């Protein structure tokens, strides 16, 4: 949804971007999962603001 | 505050900075994390003086 977020308060959903780029950049099966860990931690972060 | 520390003595309160670079120049869990730890022990010791 564009420009429309819940209520007036600023609770924003707002999924987070990722390290590096290029969904085909890795294919190493490792060096990815670590970024998934870091990701999940960021999820904890952006979740608890709400 | 500008100067103006309680009493006079030798005392002043610490603002613990960080090495490396700006908020936009790291953007990671690993690097930022390690830096945070370093800053934490830095401030830890900085407290136990005075």
């Amino acid at each position: 949804e564009s420009k429309y977020n819940e209520n007036i308060e600023g609770l924003g959903t707002a999924t987070v971007i990722e390290t590096t780029q290029n969904k085909a950049a890795l294919t190493d099966q490792v060096a990815l999962g670590k970024e998934i860990i870091a990701a999940l931690t960021k999820a904890r972060a952006a979740l608890t603001k709400n």
